[PDB]
């Protein structure tokens, strides 16, 4: 079940369930850990779960989300996401503020503003994902840990962030079975 520790708020399985089973907008944020996990057929299943109780779903992808260019479209393509429901940074990072929940799967560095400053990296002056701007952001990970750029993340302590401690990939696959 839910719970505090330290400066962030643990939900569970059940949490997220409740929590976007009841939204009407939620944005999807794939990143390297859903890679990792290769989660990307059980998080189709769970927008397809969605989309049946009339929530409205869409994915936003970072240009260097995960490990190469366009990493996260084909990974989504591979599990039949619908093609038009996935939308570029530049035409979707202002739509988060209509937005109920943030589901960020397996990304970090992607939504965190510290992450931009290092000028060897891929990410270096690009625009974050404002995860912030929706009513609930769900941060999908195996713990507290940084992404690539090594740098923390301030997001993990706001009001309206929960954290599912857990694999990308079985994380989500709870999630659809608590949401039947
Ligand atoms: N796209 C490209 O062309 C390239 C991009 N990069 C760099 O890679 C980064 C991209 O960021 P983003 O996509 O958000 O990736 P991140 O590097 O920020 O990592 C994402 C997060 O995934 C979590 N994770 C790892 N394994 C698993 C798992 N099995 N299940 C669930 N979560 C997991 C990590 O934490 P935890 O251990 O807590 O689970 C991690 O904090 C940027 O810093 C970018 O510049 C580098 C090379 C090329």
């Amino acid at each position: 079940s839910g719970h505090i520790e330290g400066r962030h708020m643990a939900g569970s399985a059940e949490d997220a369930a409740f929590i976007m089973k009841n939204a009407s907008k939620v944005i999807i944020v794939p990143g390297y850990g859903m890679a990792v996990a290769q989660a990307q057929h059980a998080l189709r299943e769970m927008a397809d779960v969605l989309k049946k109780e009339g929530v409205e779903v869409s994915y936003a992808i970072h240009p260097v989300a995960g490990r190469m260019p366009g990493h996260m479209n084909v990974l989504l393509a591979e599990a039949n996401v619908p093609y038009d429901e996935v939308f570029e940074l530049e035409e979707i990072n202002s739509s988060f503020q209509t937005a109920d929940v943030a589901f960020v799967i397996g990304a970090n560095d992607v939504t965190n503003p510290a992450a931009k400053t290092d000028p060897s990296s891929p990410i270096y002056g690009m625009p974050i994902l404002d995860v912030e701007k929706a009513g609930t952001v769900l941060f999908i990970k195996r713990s507290m840990a940084s992404g690539y750029a090594g740098v923390e993340n301030e997001l993990f302590f706001r009001n309206n962030t929960m954290m599912l401690f857990g694999d990308a990939k079985k994380m989500t696959e709870q999630i659809v079975q608590a949401m039947n």
